[PDB]
């Protein structure tokens, strides 16, 4: 058995919905913490079923917590300790966004209060635009973290052959701000042959498609931390195979790494 399987058995439509199984709560992290602007932490009340993966998700450049928002209550009550963080400033630099992802990690495990409820051995990032180019910078710090998905990431450092963390971007094929052509192909075409890893490119969507509730990104995002923090094999369904990029798809393209080994 797999002692981090949590929830009953997925369909299409739990890994859907805007509610998963679990009921959630919140609690308030100040600004006043060393290391990052503190956030918001949406967790699991449930604690009868063991311990949960924890997951940061890092804003965009000048945005806020506010814009990543609607993914904490999403993507916690399948099964999940998640922390939308503000940065120290809005205007923060990649690689800074990186080292503030990481104090957050620490923060998450160490000294909030839930730390009794998160799995310190299990953590992932998530990021949008140049807080996905922090989680990349993050994930290449940290090899030990089970997965990362940056939101149409943008970062200059165009080479990621370094990083050794499960990797799913999710790029915008309409992004003006964060071209794919520049940034999110390159950064996932630069990742090892042996990484598991995915490419997801929205059909026809734009730089702030992660900024508001997104069916496919939550999917996704859900399916590929249950398959890595969780190694759950029972979301190995909706990642493999992967989805139709033809006509009338939501992906203009997707690259997979199928089967998903642990
Ligand atoms: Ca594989």
């Amino acid at each position: 058995s797999n002692p981090y399987e949590r929830g009953p058995a997925p369909t299409e439509s739990s890994v859907t919905a805007v509610r998963g199984y679990f009921d959630t709560d919140t609690d308030t992290v100040s600004s006043l913490v060393s290391g990052f602007g503190g956030g918001t932490i949406y967790y699991p009340t449930d604690t009868s079923e063991g311990t949960f993966g924890g997951v940061v998700i890092a804003p965009g450049y000048t945005a806020s917590q506010s814009s990543m928002a609607w993914m904490g209550h999403r993507i916690a009550s399948q099964g999940f300790v998640v922390f939308t963080i503000d940065t120290i400033t809005r205007y923060d630099q990649p690689d800074s966004r990186g080292r503030q992802i990481e104090a957050a990690l620490d923060y998450l495990v160490e000294d909030s209060d839930v730390a009794d409820r998160v799995d310190g051995n299990r953590l992932a990032v998530m990021g949008h635009c140049m807080g996905g180019g922090g989680t990349l910078a993050a994930a290449e710090n940290r090899p030990e973290l089970r997965a990362a998905i940056p939101l149409t990431p943008w970062h200059l450092q165009k080479n990621w052959s370094d990083v050794e963390v499960p990797t799913m971007i999710i790029g915008a094929e309409n992004d003006t701000v964060a071209s794919v052509r520049t940034h999110s192909i390159p950064f996932y075409e630069s990742l090892d042959e042996d990484l598991e890893r995915a490419y997801l490119e929205l059909d026809g969507a734009s730089h702030f498609a992660p900024n508001i509730s997104n069916t496919v990104i939550a999917k996704y995002s859900i399916s590929w931390l249950k398959r890595f923090v969780d190694e759950d094999e029972r979301y190995e369904q909706f990642l493999c195979p992967p989805p139709d990029t033809g006509l009338f798809s939501d992906f203009s393209d997707y690259r997979d790494s199928c089967p998903h080994t642990t």
